[PDB]
This record gives C-alpha cells, structure tokens and sequence, in this order.
C-alpha cells in the first residue's frame, strides 16, 4: 500500500544531522553558482564569434 | 568518511567541478579566437 509504504518511511529514527554532509552540499550548491554564470559567459562569448567567421 | 552518503555527495561536487573547468577551458579558446576577428 503506498499510503502505508510512505509512512513507513516517514516514521523512525530522523538523520541525525552530520557536519559534512551539510558542508558538501554546500559545497555542491556553491560549485553549480560558478559553474551557471560561466554557461551565461560562455554563451556571450559565443554570441560575440557568430559576428565573425 | 568510508560512507557511501558522503562519497556520492563527494562524487557528484567532483563532477560539478569537471563541468565547470570545461567551460573555463571552453572560453579560453574563446577569447583566444575571438581576438582573431577583433
């Protein structure tokens, strides 16, 4: 039963939560900001060599 | 952490990374040939 399965999931012992994983994904949200404004660079960029060649 | 939580998190920050020091080596040709033309 899905209503059931859920809450089988959902009651228990909670994740304690651990320092580093909270840091990696920290880390993770951090590395992605960088990784989209360079696409938003690259893509100008790109934008620029269409004028030529 | 021999945890496997953790190192996929780890796994997943490294390959963020790769992606991201593609396109920093992406626009490197970029600019690079786009001085060509200007």
């Amino acid at each position: 039963n899905s209503a059931l399965d859920f809450l089988k999931h959902h009651l228990g012992a909670a994740t304690p939560e651990n320092p580093e994983i909270e840091l990696l994904r920290l880390e993770l949200a951090e590395m992605k900001e960088k990784y989209e404004a360079i696409v938003e660079e690259n893509k100008k960029l790109k934008a620029k060599l269409a004028q030529y060649e």
